C-alpha cells in the first residue's frame, strides 16, 4: 500500500511498526505526488504525528497545522486560558490555510489536509518573497490565503478588493513543528516583507473592556475575529464575531443538507453566549434575532425555489486568477480528486494579462434531498 | 435473562438464533406491573415493531408505527394518495398510549412498553371500560394531551385543565391490524370513547381548502393534520409552523443533549412551509423574527440562569392524582427511566384531586451550558 521507503522514516520517527501497519490497512497513511515528487500524506493523527502532516524523506517532514481551540465566552475564556498574563491578539482572516516550504528545488504549498494546492503553489511568488526560503530551508511558513477570488471560499476579509492574498500567522520547524514565539516570527516577517495578519497588540484580562470594543468594531468591518497567542506560542485560543456566525450561516443555508455536522447548531450557540455575555436586550436582541432567523431561511427557501423549476442543481459560482490557462486545467483535476464537482464557467483575460477563471461548483446530494423533499417524498 | 416461556412466544411468532442476540443484547427484555410479568421490545425485530410488549401467547401488544411526515403538502399528497380520498384527523400533541385489558386489569402502555402508572392508575376518568366488555382482544390507541401532562410542557389549546385521551386508532392484539377509520368512529360513538376531531374526508383537489385549515390550525396553536386512507393503510402526517415554531422556543431553553436533528428538522419543516405558501414581504420576516427569537430568547435566558447561582435547568410541571401513592410510582417510575425528577410542589383541590407538581432537572445540559460560560475552550 504504501512504500517501505517511506515506513522506514516512520520507525525512525519513533513509530511503532504495529501501528504503522494499521494507518497502512487503514488508508490513514496515503501515498500522494506532486510534479514528480512522492510523499507520504498523514489522513489521520499518528502519536506527535497531526494530520495533514506530509514526508518526503528524513528531512522534509511538514507536521500537519494543529487545531487551535475556541472559547465561545471571552473574558472567561481568557481567564482560564491566560489568567493576568499577557497575550497577543491577532486578527483571525477568513480564508484557507496554507503551509508554505522549501522542498528539494521546489516551493510547495500545502492545504489543511496535506495535499499541494496547484493554484496557490503556482503563484506563491505573487504573495510573497521567496528569499526567505534561501536563509531558513528548514523553515515553514503558515499562513491564510484570503480574497474575494479565492478558490475555497465564497468569502474574504472586506479590505482585499481582488484576486487573493497571503497573511502569515506562524513559522514553524520542519520535523518538530515547532512555532518561533511571536515576536521572532514578526522580526522575521518585517525582514523578509512578507505580509502578516494584523497584530492588533498585546492584551491581557484587565483589557477586556478594549477586547470587547475591538470584537464590535471587528463586527462592525465584516471580520471574522481574532486568535489570542502567549507570547512563546505555547497556548492559542481563537474567538469569533457574530459577523462571522450569521455570515456563514447565511453562506451555508443555500446548500443546508449534507454539511458537517452541527455547521448551523455550533453557530447559534456561539451567537446566543456572545448574547448572554454582553448583556444584549431589548431592541438590540431584537436585531439579532431577526437577522439570525433571516439567514437560515431566506436562501434555503429562494434555493427551494431554484429546485423546484427546473433541472439546475445547487450551485456556487466563483472566481481565481492565473497566469497560466494550464494552472485552470491542473485545479480542474485537482478539484476532481478532492471528490468536488467543479467545472469551468467563464474564462476572461484580463488587462494585465491574467486570466481570470469562473468556476461553478455543484452540490448534488443537497439538491437531491431538497428535490425530493419538494417533491412530497414521506420520511420517518 | 429471558424465560424460554417468552422466546417460545417469540419463536411461534417466527421470529432462533435472533432471540439470542437480542437477549445478549438487551433488544428484549422482561418487566412487570402489579405481579404480570411481560415481555417487552426494546428494539424492532422483523414485525415487531419497538414497544411491543408480550405477557402470553394472546395478550401481545404491537409497538405502534412510526408515521411518515412530508414537508410539502401538496406533493406530499400527490405522491402518497394520488387523487384518491383521505380522512384529515387533528394531530393531537401529547403522548402516545396503547390502552388493553391484560387478565383481568386495563393496562396502559406508553411508546415504548412500559405500562404507565399514571395513566393506569387514573384511566376510568379519561375513558369508559365498557369497550373491553365487547372487544377484549382489541386495543385502543390515543393520544394523552392537556396542560397537566407526566411527560409534556405543552398540549393542545382547548385543553383547559388536567388532561385528556384522544383515540386516533383501534388495534387487534397481535397482529396489530387497524380498523378503518369509519368502523373505529362508528365504535368511538358507540362506546362514547372521546376522539381526536376528524376534519372530514379530503383528495387532492381540495388542497386548497387543506391549506386553509393549515392556516388556522396554526392561528389557534394546533399541532396539524395526520391523513388516512379510508382502510388505514396509507397514514401520512403534516405539522404546522406553530408546532416546529413552539417546539424549537420549548427545546431551546436546554439546547444541548437533546435528539440528534431536534432543531434542524424544524427549520426544515419551516422553510418548506414558506416555500410551499409563496410566503414573502412582512409575512415572512414575521417567521423570521420569530425562528430568531425561539432559538435565541430562552437559550440566553438559561445561560443568565446558570450564570447566577449553581442551580441547574429544570422544567416545572404538574399532574393530577386521585391517591397519593400514585404521585410515589410516578416518582419510582420517572427514575427507572433515567429521569431526574423530585417532587417541588403539592396541593389539594377543590375537588379533592392531589395536584402534583415535579420539577425535572437537566444536568447533562446544566454541565455543558455552565462549563462554556466558564470558557473552557473546544475544538
Ligand atoms: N491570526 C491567525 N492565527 C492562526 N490561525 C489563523 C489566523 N488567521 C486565520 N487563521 C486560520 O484560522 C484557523 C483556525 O480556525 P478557524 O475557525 O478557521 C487556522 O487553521 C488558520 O487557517
Ligand atoms: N390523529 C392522529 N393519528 C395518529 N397519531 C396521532 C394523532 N394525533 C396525535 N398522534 C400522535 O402523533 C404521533 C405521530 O408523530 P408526531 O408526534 O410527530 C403518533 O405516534 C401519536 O402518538
Ligand atoms: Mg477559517
Ligand atoms: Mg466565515
Ligand atoms: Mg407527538
Ligand atoms: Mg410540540
Amino acid at each position: 500500500m504504501v512504500s517501505s521507503y517511506f515506513k522506514g522514516i516512520l520507525l525512525n520517527l519513533g513509530l511503532d511498526e504495529e501501528r504503522i501497519e494499521v494507518l497502512e490497512n487503514k488508508g490513514g497513511i496515503v501515498e500522494d505526488e506532486f510534479e514528480g515528487m512522492r510523499y507520504l500524506r498523514l489522513k489521520d493523527s499518528a502519536r506527535s504525528l497531526r494530520r495533514g502532516t506530509v514526508v518526503f524523506d528524513e528531512h522534509n517532514i511538514i507536521l500537519g497545522f494543529p487545531h487551535i481551540k475556541r472559547v465561545v465566552q471571552l473574558e472567561n475564556g481568557i481567564r482560564r486560558a491566560f489568567k493576568r498574563k499577557p497575550f497577543y491578539v491577532e486578527e483571525k482572516v477568513d480564508g484557507y490555510n496554507v503551509r508554505v516550504a522549501k522542498i528539494g528545488e521546489k516551493i510547495l504549498v500545502f492545504t489543511r489536509g496535506g495535499f499541494v494546492c496547484p493554484f496557490t503553489t503556482e503563484r506563491i511568488e505573487d504573495f510573497i518573497t521567496l528569499d526567505f526560503f534561501k536563509d531558513y530551508p528548514n523553515m515553514v511558513l503558515c499562513g491564510e490565503m484570503a480574497g474575494p477570488e479565492s478558490p475555497y471560499l465564497v468569502e474574504g476579509p472586506p479590505y482585499v478588493k481582488e484576486d487573493i492574498q497571503f497573511f502569515l500567522f506562524d513559522i514553524q520547524e520542519k520535523k518538530t513543528g515547532r512555532s518561533l514565539p511571536v515576536e521572532e516570527r514578526l522580526k522575521l516577517a518585517e525582514e523578509y516583507g512578507i505580509p502578516s495578519v494584523e497584530v492588533f497588540g498585546l492584551y491581557d484580562l484587565s483589557r477586556i473592556d478594549e477586547l470587547h470594543a475591538l470584537i464590535d468594531r471587528l463586527t462592525k468591518e465584516k471580520r471574522e475575529g481574532i486568535v489570542m497567542k502567549s507570547p512563546d506560542m505555547k497556548k492559542i485560543v481563537k474567538y469569533v464575531t457574530p459577523y462571522a456566525n450569521i455570515n456563514d450561516i447565511k453562506i451555508g443555508a443555500r446548500i443546508f443538507f449534507d454539511l458537517p455536522h452541527g455547521y448551523f447548531m455550533q453557530r447559534i450557540k456561539r451567537l446566543a453566549f456572545y448574547l448572554a455575555e454582553r448583556k444584549i436586550r431589548g431592541e438590540e436582541f431584537d436585531e439579532y434575532a431577526r437577522a439570525l432567523g433571516k439567514v437560515l431561511l431566506e436562501p434555503f427557501v429562494e434555493s427551494i425555489w431554484d429546485i423546484s423549476s427546473g433541472d439546475d442543481e445547487i450551485a456556487e459560482l466563483f472566481t481565481v486568477r492565473v497566469k497560466k490557462l494550464e494552472t485552470a486545467h491542473k485545479m480542474v483535476t485537482h478539484f476532481e480528486r478532492l471528490r468536488l464537482k467543479i467545472h469551468i464557467d467563464d474564462i476572461e483575460v484580463l488587462d494585465n494579462g491574467y486570466w481570470r477563471i469562473t468556476f461553478k461548483r455543484v452540490y448534488p446530494d443537497a439538491t437531491k434531498e431538497m428535490r425530493e423533499l419538494w417533491n412530497g417524498h414521506a420520511f420517518v
